[PDB]
């Protein structure tokens, strides 16, 4: 099982300036629950976005995808191809935009947090991947984050 997990604005923006223009504590707990115990695969830029005191994320096989053969990610594995990282029963791709696109052929689940924030796409933004007709979606109710933004969870899946 390869799954993708991400939060996006209604516009599809997931990242800007190397970070994320919101923060939902409820989404971070949801992320931790879904990924805990499993492999997490991330692009090098997303590894960079994590503070050093946070990496690796605890209780998970942290895998960083990079083309630099000497890139050092302390506490993590660095692989040069996505296929290298798929040696566990559950693998969650945690971003960012480039790695979601690379991983989507392998994926049968997307746990998507839609954040009710009006955020026009700008040059250089990272974007959510486009899900084609093979994906079946189930939606939750709109909920209020304590940060003041509404959000809702979509669970997409396909055989
Ligand atoms: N909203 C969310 O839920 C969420 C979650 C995660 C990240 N984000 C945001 O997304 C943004 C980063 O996403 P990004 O698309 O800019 O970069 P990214 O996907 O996180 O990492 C890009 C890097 O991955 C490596 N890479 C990409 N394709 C590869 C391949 N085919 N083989 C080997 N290595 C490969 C390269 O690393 P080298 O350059 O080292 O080769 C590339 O520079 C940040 O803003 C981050 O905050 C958002
Ligand atoms: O998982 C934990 O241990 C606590 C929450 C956390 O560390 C976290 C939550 C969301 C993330 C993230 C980390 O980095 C990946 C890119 C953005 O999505
Ligand atoms: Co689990």
């Amino acid at each position: 099982m390869v799954g993708l997990i991400w939060a996006q604005a209604t516009s599809g923006v997931i990242g800007r300036g190397g970070d994320i223009p919101w923060r939902l504590p409820e989404d971070q707990a949801h992320f931790r629950e879904i990924t805990m115990g499993h492999t997490i695969v991330m692009g090098r830029r997303t590894w960079d976005s994590l503070p050093a005191k946070v990496r690796p994320l605890p209780g998970r096989r942290n895998v960083v995808l990079s083309r630099q053969a000497d890139f050092m990610a302390s506490g993590a594995e660095v692989v040069g191809s996505l296929e290298e990282a798929l040696t566990s029963p559950e693998t969650w791709v945690i971003g960012g935009g480039q790695v979601y696109a690379l991983a989507l052929p392998y994926a049968t689940r997307c746990e998507v947090t839609e954040v009710d924030i009006g955020l026009p796409r700008e040059a250089g933004d990272a974007l959510a991947p486009v899900l084609d007709e093979t994906w079946r979606g189930e939606t939750g109710e709109w909920r209020f984050s304590r940060s003041g933004l509404r959000y809702r969870l979509y669970s997409y899946h396909r055989s």
